[PDB]
């Protein structure tokens, strides 16, 4: 399409749906999500937001990424920290798992941070605009799942205080996005790499399912 916003929601399309139809996604979906299974994608969470961020922090004033740069609206990191006190106890960062597939995945997101900077607008969109898009089913199962105490802690990560409106920032996000210039070669690697992020995060599916089956 013309959108550079438009072109990736077509393009990633297919790959959604392979997210989707993820065993894990689906017993998530079917309301079958353990605290431990819960725990694992929480703890995934802070390791790629963390990497993101840092990334994004990186290239903030760069003109292949500013545009959609969005700190007090979107950083999920400080989130992170105060749901995995929860999971994990106040000694979480000594306990919490960092697997291979996290690893493949932080890794990627360096690389583009460091060395592909004009694609780490795919990973942004990837996770922010997705996790604005479906952000509210998701914590909608999960808080009915995993019945946890009234404690008023462990899902901050779903909640992004500094959006007013979730519909008009899409909007104003989507906007930035097609303001970006890029040549049709970039645009046809970021549109590459926003499949690619899908795919990254389908390993990590599989790769907590297994985990958690033995
Ligand atoms: C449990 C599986 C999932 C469900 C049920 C789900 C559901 C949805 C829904 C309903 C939309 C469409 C919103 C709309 O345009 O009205 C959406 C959009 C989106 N989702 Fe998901 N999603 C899932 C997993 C994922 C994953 C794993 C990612 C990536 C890490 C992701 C990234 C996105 C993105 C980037 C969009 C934005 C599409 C756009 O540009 O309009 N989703 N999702």
């Amino acid at each position: 399409p013309q959108d550079l916003s438009e072109a990736l929601k077509e393009a990633t399309k297919e790959v959604h749906t392979q997210a989707e139809n993820a065993e894990f996604m689906r017993n998530f979906q079917k309301g079958q999500v353990t605290r431990d299974g819960f725990k694992l994608v929480m703890a995934s969470l802070y390791h790629i937001y963390v990497a993101l961020e840092e990334e994004i922090e990186r290239n903030k004033e760069s003109p292949v990424f500013a545009p959609v740069y969005f700190p007090e609206e979107l950083h999920r990191k400080a989130a992170l920290e105060q749901d995995l006190a929860f999971w994990y106890g106040p000694r979480w960062q000594e306990v919490i798992p960092y697997t291979p597939a996290m690893q493949r995945y932080v890794k990627r997101l360096h690389e583009v941070g460091r060395t592909e900077p004009e694609l780490l607008v795919a990973h942004a969109y990837t996770r922010y605009l997705g996790a604005l898009s479906g952000g509210q089913v998701l914590k909608k199962i999960a808080q009915k799942a995993l019945d946890l105490p009234s404690s008023g802690e462990g899902l901050a990560f779903f909640t992004f205080p500094n959006i007013a409106s979730a519909t008009k920032f899409k909007q104003l996000y989507r906007s930035r996005m097609n303001s970006l210039e890029m040549t049709p070669a970039v645009r046809q690697r970021v549109i590459e790499e926003a499949k690619t992020a899908f795919l990254l995060n389908i390993q990590l599916f599989e790769e907590l399912q297994e985990l958690l089956t033995h």
